[PDB]
């Protein structure tokens, strides 16, 4: 009973047609908005096709708060941290791997313009 | 002007002393909580060696406030879901160039044999 996009309980839950996975409403639409897919499933969806299911002092609730916004913060900068240095190891790797299929390229013609010498004897 | 970790108008700003990047004193000090070291920089970071550095309505507070989550969940959602992505590029790249190494291999040992058997002729 958690929601996919966010691990936790949803207020609103609704589950998908195409697949069976459980969402919160409001986080659902709003990432249809720009996809309008389900986030693994590469077919689209329709707004109205999510079938709907049914079910302290105030500075420190306003500290709590922030901690969790602080989280959500650092949470979300180690990931893109994370995201930027594997894409710089993808970068590196491609340009190694177009210089081997190069390499590739021309040991394959000089090893036919050998064998081919070789047929003529 | 914008600290490094959240983008946002610090209200205690703190400059590093090793660097010259500007912070939210509670976010980097939560952040070398477990790591103890700036984000870029390998070095560790004194806890006091971070200079500081000097000077509506309730429903649609609440609706802000939301708004807010709503948005830093979908983007670590969504940052999430690519770093998986690319790790899994960069794992197929990996194969790849070792099955290019493997093939650039025994081109060349076949270009060679190739080879010597001409200079025998």
């Amino acid at each position: 009973m958690l929601c996919a996009l966010s691990g936790e309980i949803p207020e609103e839950p609704v589950v998908s047609k195409k697949t069976g996975v459980l969402f919160e409403k409001r986080l659902i639409l709003k990432y249809l908005e720009e996809h309008n897919n389900i986030e693994p499933g590469t077919t689209e969806e329709l707004d109205p096709e999510t079938d709907l299911l049914p079910i302290t002092s105030i500075p420190s609730l306003l500290k709590a708060f922030q901690d969790e916004w602080d989280a959500l913060v650092l949470e979300t900068y180690t990931t893109r941290e994370q995201l930027a240095r594997v894409r710089e190891e993808l970068a590196t790797a491609l340009y190694q791997h177009d210089a081997a299929v190069r390499v590739i390229a021309r040991l394959t013609r000089e090893r036919d313009e050998a064998r081919e010498a070789l047929a003529r004897l």
